[PDB]
């Protein structure tokens, strides 16, 4: 599915005393099967702009078209998967069957779940009959985030979208999450992502935007982002990696040879 | 449109002890697509000529011709959008459609404002979508200031008369301000704003008329107005652009350093 | 100009924690030369009412249909006049003209005022040369009031909108105010007022409408009013015009003979 | 604090096409203790007359004696507490507290102002605890009313003049405003109201004086004006009460059934 | 009256949905006598702070000392003369003399009016029988600031507080009302300015405060302020001033002549 | 612990344009050992009166007094047991021994959890060694029921304070949880509820207040209450407990033989 | 307070399917004023350990000795203030005074509350006057964190547990949460850190021990573990600092250019 986010602003609570701006003529598009960071510190507002792709928050001007076409929020829902952070803190269900089952049965209840569930459970990496009878909340940290995932794929969305997936992974966690990444886009899906941790994502993702108050400050590739972007809150790597890009090389290929200081 | 004053005089309040005569014969050609402002102190006619010359004031004694022609006030309103001082303080509408597209309604009650009240939203600076349904009451300063010019051009009057389109803006307010009048003049359009104070308005007109107590006392072009108006309540840059119009130069644009090193490398 | 208002809801900042409900689901109609008196107590919502009316505010649901259509608030404005209580404290001007001619230089700059004004000033009792250079200030209570009710009526809108005209008024201002809106009757045109005073306005007034708490809870007559409508808070005159009508008799013709408790 | 008013007029703007003469030759006393109440149209002058009583007008002419002695405006200020109409309007606080506590600090500045306030606050019916702390701007229309009267009656005046007290107010802003003036009286202190409509507060006075045109036309009890005063712009209550108020029975109180049962079975 | 701000920090509707942050851990003294400019862009806080010290406002955080001690609002009002731009605009009343008494019979009302009438119209330029009769209203532009300004000393306060007492004037007017802003310096008063119109009234100031997103940025002197300020928003002659200024001479003795450009 | 409310008025978000009246002028005395159902309808500000003794809000107005004392919040704390209803859905413990301990480990870190963990299971009726290690989720809904309530007892308040303890339970929980309630009052502690559950409760408690849009309207004995109190609302068997009350026997003792329709 | 681990071992839910040893056989001593971290993936056991050394949770086997004494956890509960992950979370007040306040209550029954709670506040950086009346659920996420923390040490316990405590938090967050960790050990007390990633917290720690599986397989200082531990998992900054500790140069603040010029000038 097409995205294309057409000069969006929104302004919570607009037209009474707490109307508070959050996004301001912002406009980009995301091609199918692109992974996408969108970044940005503190009062960006990207959440609120990866809502609005989600069709959760209808903006207050301008318009989301997917496929060419404006869609309310209702019309779109059942193409979009979005997770926020700790999602395995939401899990309700008694067995990992029914909290994977979740979407598909309330998205498409005229579709058998069980092959469904099947399929998003083996793609993430979770074999059917040693894990569909467990208790979601005794499980191991990487099998629930594991969960988790099954759970917002098993409608087979065209997009995808994490909010801030990584907070409170370990390094084995966010390895086997941007594993699972990889594999949508193997598949040909849309990932959108938000992720303080710029410098593990970049590695997995085409194109940065970044926002600053409300406003589209970059857009471009990841090549270009390191290239070109403010550097001043670049991680030490990341700002290896710019040098290596500015003019020369693809740092992304590369595995911690990397050091070419080489001059 | 072309307006010729001839000979206005001007009274209020005739024959009481509120009695003030306005303006005094004052005479003064605007030819189509004019950049003119017209200064003086508080008090010196400005704002009130202005009033006469778009057809709200009916003035005591003398004409104003419109194309050569007598007409009475709402002859001619039509052509001439005038913003008062704080025109946003005008607003009865709850979005900023409804404000600038009631101003459509009379002259075009069949049609469909929209795309009049789309060319002057963006006329103004004010992204169609973006602000068509702001609440207008919760706008910046400038961005209120900008509908309201909005809704005073809606219909495109030949002539737009500004009265001191800057007061109470900040920096970004009169950056915003003035970029609409550029644009008025773009078009060839006739532009006029009343300010007493000339510095922050003089590089974008044409020429300069001042009146004192009622009376015009100067009308001369920008570069006439810095050779041979009295200089004696000039700002400091002023007397700079002055000092260096004398035999000659160019002070407008130019640049702000630009100016002062060739000042006394005279 | 025929009014109806359909199933009208109004809730102040709709969507946000100070959302509060004004009306509930109101429906009525005016037809064209109908005075009618809106009443009720404190949040009833008669005001928001008569300034949805007005076209001041965009209803949250339902509509107001003119002449059997809908119509937005810019669309119908030129076709309303409205004044609030102690309009002289809005004065802006320095002559009579200029106070009176606002309303047709705003709304029809392409009109003559002039004649608009004369027949203005004339139809309050404003003698045109006596009182067009006058500061209206300096008027006398009686004069100013005219002056202010001649700048709603000078563009000869169809409806005449009055929100509480008689407060802060003498029994003389009441009884020259009430008959400006005799005539105005007398024209065909429509009025709507609401007044506290409902025992002085219902002498002037064909039906009566009561919100309470944002809702319709009468809508009839004056003779149907006093008759059925809850008479609580009935002044003694009211009661006795009451009884009266309780099958019976057209009090609003009568005067102070009245009393007939001759049984 | 006897008042008593002599041979007061009062002119303003003279000289002007604006003057006009508010008082003509008015003379008037007012006892420790009575309950008056003036009345006449708009502009007949009334609250001229009590401005000037107040001392917060020095009249053109004539004098009035306080305790039978003259006195500047100024000099008895402080024994009379006067309030205006939306009395309300002139909130400066944040609080009730801070509101009513201001009209301590002049009389009293180096005294704690909590008890005056306090008494004031429940003088007017505020629960103190309830109110202290309760921002101006949010509350009702009574509430408001009432505290604006607290910080007129705060430091303890003899005299308390309200003018048209009622006005804005619902049926229980209205029944807590009498209340206060019922208060006031049962205290033995002087407390004059100022409404051109007497029917409901001519029920909580003793006497009714009436202006017309800047001059005094009736001074009598409330008896005596139903009586005699110019019925002509009587309500149909008061035409009720003074049908009955001819050859004996007092209308006052009574009952509102109670009246008319009783009037021609004459 | 010293006047010491210790650690204020305001936020408007604190602990609401709507808490709107205005000032932040400010703190500055002025000495009695002293005439200082708060200055900054749009929000800095700085109308909230001459609020704050005139009383008007209850700082959520900090205090303002008076005298060294602390004070409610409520109790050095009295001290106070604050007024607004276009103070003209609230004139109440129909002649001069109660325009100008009415601060001395609120705050007074136990001391004779007219001899602080008198002299308050005197200190402004004002002559008592020629102006105490008047109609405000129709006075001239800079009759009426004179009335304006009389009736904010009238009761003799410590401290005059002016917010953007210039906005509307021209450059005769400014000179005026600078002009009486000087003599009250002379007795020894202090002065409290906020002025878009750094340029004008920087001749006139002893110290600049400078405001910033509800922080104090700047506190000096006007000579340290030219020379150690953020000289980006600065005039043409500011910069001149400045220059000078920097390492050197005192620009605000100096007429026009001013141009030492002499290298 | 006595409690008194001494004329306590509560409004939220006071002074902004989101305030919201809760309580106004409530006083009410709750003798230690005392059971006091408050009762009342949508928005009567009942929640809002427990949750002030509970030491949750600060109150607008008024008091709260403790032993004769005014105290803050956290000062009466640890003396304060309150649940609201579904308790068992804010379980975060995996054994239940976790889950009971909490509020003394929090309270009281330096008094030993273990004694006062089995006082509290034992009082509900939970065997310390057959649930100490059960995972509360699993428990029977009447078991985790128990563990709820052991949960906010663990402490030894004394008050217990239960906003709705009823709702969802069937007529097993109810008298469970009632039983409990019955022996904290055996105790000689204080117990507070709401209860929309009027019928049954009545049975179990000593004294009613019934708030009405944040007034106290009723505050007496249960005799009191069926005898005087508004009895529109009354179920059929309240309304029979209130025949035979109105001056006669005490239903409360009786059982379903109540049908003394005898005449 | 010294600490030290005796051989200690803990199983949750023993016997039942979900069975889980969190800890085998560790033991660790830790000196008074030692600034450690513990380290190790979600699961190695690590917050478990630091929980049991609290005295939270009585251990499976083994003992925590405290001055070389066994304690029941209650007894040495307030020797120890433990951070858990978002301690914000547990918030019961509607102001950061009584929130911290109340952790004072217990310890402190009969005192002020008010000097350890502007000490607590202070110390975490939280200006006392500026946020005591601040309501925490309108605060920043740095501000509650520290809030959270002020609330656990607010009495003064000798040692300081932090689980994970920069998460979630932006960049000014971090500084502000380090600048307590500093503090607290220019002040000679223990400071103990749960963290996965060591990146960004070994330049403000001693030494760090590793947890894998319940078990403890690395205890050394930051020098040591860069020098010696597995390093398959280092970040690239990490195998850089380690790259020039191999043969001496010690990599602790030095900077952060000044660390790269410096590696392959080898």
């Amino acid at each position: 599915m097409r995205i294309e986010v057409v000069n969006v602003s929104h302004i919570f609570h607009r037209g009474t005393p707490l109307e508070k701006k959050a996004l301001e003529n912002v406009s980009l598009v995301i091609n199918e099967g692109e992974c996408l960071l969108v970044a940005g510190n503190t009062g960006s507002g990207k959440s609120t702009l990866l809502q609005i792709v989600a069709g959760l928050i209808e903006p207050t001007s301008g318009d989301v078209l997917y496929d060419g076409e404006r869609k309310k929020g209702y019309e779109i829902r059942r193409n979009i998967g979005i997770a926020f952070q700790y999602p395995e803190d939401q899990f309700f269900a008694e067995r990992v069957f029914d909290e994977v089952a979740f979407a598909v049965k309330n998205f498409y209840p005229d579709r058998d779940p069980v092959p469904l569930v099947k399929k998003a459970m083996e793609f993430v990496g979770l074999d059917f009959d040693s894990f569909k009878d467990r208790v979601p909340f005794f499980l191991s940290g990487g099998e629930k985030r594991r969960v988790a995932i099954a759970s917002v794929i098993v409608h087979e969305p065209d997009i995808l979208i994490l909010d801030e997936p990584l907070v409170g992974l370990d390094r084995e966690g966010k390895t086997d999450l941007l594993r699972i990444v990889e594999k949508w886009k193997t598949l040909g899906k849309t990932v959108i992502l938000i992720s303080h941790d710029i410098e593990t994502v970049i590695n997995h993702v085409d194109r940065v935007v970044v926002l600053e108050k409300g406003k589209k400050v970059f857009d471009g590739t990841r090549m270009e982002f390191l290239e070109k972007y403010d550097p001043r809150f670049f991680t030490s790597k990341m700002l290896v990696m710019r040098r290596l890009v500015l003019k020369g090389e693809d740092p992304f290929s590369m595995s911690d040879d990397e050091l070419l200081e080489r001059v």
